């Protein structure tokens, strides 16, 4: 009766790095896409305002045309930065993309956020990949990885890079966090 654990297609690429990986969330797969993905954007819109640094957390659409691979969302919020010396804040520009759907065996949504208030704002976009797939004894394993990509390279790169990179930690956490307090409720 348990579904089995699956392995997600991973496809390799050398700008990419690791978030998190096979992070266990106790609930079915199905159940984990809808609470992230799903109809009822409350609770994404939680994993949002559970950072305290993130403001402005707009109504978080459905997926469309239809939560199926080939839809997609925007959105918008502001995340605080400096106290006091710019920039203190930035608009966070989010994109969400359903590449694959696969209930028997990964799903994978593609997280693309902009910052335009940033330095060197200009020059880039985050692309985090979120892979959901089986654990074990019918609970959801997430994956995520990252890369920028660079529209004309910066010469802060290697700072903004690693400053990315923690953010998408943190980001992710956040998400973890809801889903695991979401099922124990």
């Amino acid at each position: 009766s348990s579904h089995a654990p699956t392995e997600p297609d991973i496809q390799k690429d050398k700008d990419d790095s690791i978030i998190r990986e096979n992070e266990n969330i106790p609930a079915p797969l199905g159940t984990v896409v809808q609470l992230l993905f799903g109809s009822n954007t409350e609770y994404m819109q939680k994993v949002i305002t559970r950072d305290k640094n993130n403001v402005n957390v707009e109504t978080i659409p459905k997926f469309t045309p239809s939560l199926v691979e080939g839809g997609s969302r925007h959105y918008e919020y502001t995340k605080k930065l400096n106290n006091s010396i710019g920039p203190k804040q930035t608009k966070c520009l989010l994109t969400e993309s359903i590449e694959h759907m696969d209930i028997n065996n990964y799903v994978l949504v593609t997280q693309t956020t902009k910052t335009p208030d940033v330095p060197s704002g200009s020059n880039f976009a985050v692309e985090s990949k979120i892979f959901l797939f089986w654990g074990q004894h019918d609970t959801t394993n997430m994956t995520v990885i990252t890369k920028i990509n660079w529209t004309s390279k910066s010469f802060l790169k290697g700072a903004i890079e690693k400053g990315s990179v923690e953010g998408q930690k943190v980001s992710v956490d956040y998400m973890l966090s809801e889903l695991r307090d979401i099922i124990s409720r």
